């Protein structure tokens, strides 16, 4: 027997490809801030959303706009250069997740290549850390890259499920799951918090959300995807919904 | 599919009675509820006609596409009308109080010929038949020896309590009773009451066959839309119940 | 501008048929003011079948637009709305003995009853408005009630059989609004209101709101709440702009 | 009385950002059929940015409705069109040098070409529309080519930054109708409207169909994308039938 919880599992939402949608006709519409504050309403225990250098989607007014209307957290994904870490300290978002952009930063996999650029990352996890935000770094699940993770500092890990999803038959989404599973232990015995999300969907969240050892799933393009048909808000309270009977359930 | 979800329809019937047009209408609901991913349809012919009437029941049973559950009394006129319309499971339930136990399931263990009888009419029909009981030891027992096939157990108690510890107490019975059952060599489902944050721990227990939901469904339905609170009350049953077969 | 009142009475008919909370018409009059509402409109009947008193009471500080509290004309009902104070109260026949065979409130029969219940709730600062068939002297005896609003009875309109008879009996609204507004009457409309009726109504450049009910529930069942008070005012407004 | 022909491609740029094939531009326009759409529209571009050869390809022969193509002059598209046989295709141009500052089709400029691409897509069966701007010149030339159809660039309308703009964009709008159906051609709209703004251009009673594209999809995000297709539809007709009576 059990009571479900909402607290079981926290949810961050990605509103980047709202902004992708916006772009794409050049008026205000859809409005990737009010995407945010609905998520929120709808069960988001987070808001994530990813500016890039190169401002492609989210834009600068979209997270300056959100930063002070946020309910619950701002998570802001963005890059290790000096002048995007200085955007990251004077918004202060609550979290931060540190991803690659340019190609020297990742790894063929796609996560941050943490061990070859070590000490510009713990520099970078020092000074956001300094005013405030609890960093996230985005890792493939390579436990060179997670031991590295913890060296850096980063009190959080963000695991790449994009193999795990993109996996091209049930052998080797097992083998992946695997990757993601014993990933998850060598990062909680090394007392980091981890996180994952990239290419979950409404058919392959729920084994990932039966892992008792992660704290957030932070989730985009799936639920846009599922939004154009279904709307916003259900699209977030569904795939709420199940991540929190998939823990849940799993526990006990 | 891990577990089946049969949606009941009176509640949209309840809607429509109030107005007296077609609107909105229950055999559109029914079959848009098999579009979003229903593996029954429940739907309850009172004698009294209360929601769903006759027509609802005749025009539906040639359309749908999966399986329909007609639920009804045990007495001439709806049996008859039952093993007319041949539908593929039929769910015996009580609409007198002399029918009911005071937690509210049918009497099976009082009215265990007629019970008894109504099964046999309806097997000779081709209808795969279930008793709508209280998880009682008694009860689910004297099922069995009626020789249906099917009980659905009413988690009413278990949907209605109040705290943790009742509802604790109240979940144990329904697993007691689903434990029994399956023992018994019966197929058990359940669904009375049940709604989008009580449903995860009943669909947990890998014994139940399928949840019958209707109420907390129409309810959802008004704010979010009926395709999306079938749909969603089905994604989260599965999750439930695959998460904890593993 | 056109304005839509959305009742709310049917959410309530789906809870009181299981005895759960759920679907809340608090949170469902909440929620059609934010889709676009003017008004929220609720029912408080004698014998309270589907809306009661802690759906009113609850709701009342809470309403962001206005709130219309349909009730009878007897003292205790009277005495709940002064009480409440809401922004609006439209009164309606709930008894056989108040009601003409077309179904408004027969005004010209309950003269005296009626005059002082408009006194007695437009001293409470209540915006009061009358139910009444489209009838050219119930339209006169609520105008000398004192009442600043009326609201036409669009049901034989709304059921008519044919075009032919949904024509005239169209004709007859037109005629109504058009008398009550010539006594310097608000005049309102809605009993039996959807989709593909309400256009013609909304078009009439004298009526100032109409408060449809059932219509929005029935197609928020497959639509949802939001997106069905949403649709009705867009089309509301549609209509109304197209025909100045 | 008013038909809405729904444009898909945007619903195509959300899943070409991601590289899945979900949101499925298919799935999207046969559901905004069953909404109520009397068209589907979708933009093969020479690019292929967002609408694919396998998205048409797939759409044609489930289409329950009509087929509205958009490509462009030049052989390969009109090559590609034929093999389609779309019920309506709609020419626009593509590059620098086939439209005007406002944006239309310069079909005056172009006119050789465009008399061409009419006979051949005529020849295949395909019913031509030309998106071109509310000027008169370019709506004589649009009849002087022989294609049956014209539908008017409304973006300049739909931009507009003030009221008093906005009606004298309105009047372009309403005397380039009057103009067309004067020559006998049918008159098509679309680009730029939305939820605020169709309702004027459904009031013109010569309108036969307005294409509606990204206001859709925008909306769909928020509402989800069976109703704002068919509450698209619903202030159409609301606007056009009030005008009427
Ligand atoms: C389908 C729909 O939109 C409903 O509103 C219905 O078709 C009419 O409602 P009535 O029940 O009021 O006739
Ligand atoms: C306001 C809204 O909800 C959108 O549906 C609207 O369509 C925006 O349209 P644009 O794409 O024209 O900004």
């Amino acid at each position: 027997f059990f009571l479900t919880t909402p607290a079981a599992i926290d949810l961050g939402v990605n509103i980047d490809h709202v902004a992708t949608l916006r772009n794409a006709r050049g008026t205000a519409y859809p409005d990737p801030v009010r995407a945010a504050l609905a998520a929120e309403d709808a069960g988001a225990d987070a808001i994530t959303l990813h500016l890039r250098e190169d401002r492609r989607h989210i834009v600068d007014a979209d997270v300056r706009t959100l930063r002070p209307r946020v309910k619950t957290r701002m998570n802001l994904e963005c890059a290790v250069t000096p002048e995007m870490l200085d955007i990251a300290c004077e918004i202060r978002p609550h979290d931060a997740c540190l991803v690659p952009e340019k190609r020297s930063e990742l790894t063929t996999e796609g996560g941050l290549d943490v061990v070859g650029h070590f000490d510009a990352v713990r520099a970078a996890c020092k000074q956001l850390a300094d005013a405030g935000v609890r960093v996230s770094l985005f890792i493939d699940p390579d436990e060179a890259q997670i031991r590295a993770a913890h060296e850096t500092g980063a009190p959080v890990i963000e695991l790449h499920t994009g193999r795990y999803a993109d996996a091209h038959d049930a052998a080797e989404q097992q083998r992946e799951f695997e990757r993601i599973a014993t990933g998850v232990d060598a990062g909680i015995a090394l007392g980091l918090k981890v996180n994952a999300g990239h290419g979950l969907h409404y058919t392959n969240v729920q084994a990932i959300a039966a892992l008792p050892g992660i704290a957030e799933l932070n989730i985009g393009h799936a639920i846009v995807a599922h939004a154009v048909f279904v709307g916003w808000d259900n699209a977030v309270r569904e795939m709420k919904a199940i991540m929190v009977a998939a823990r849940v359930a799993a526990l006990h």
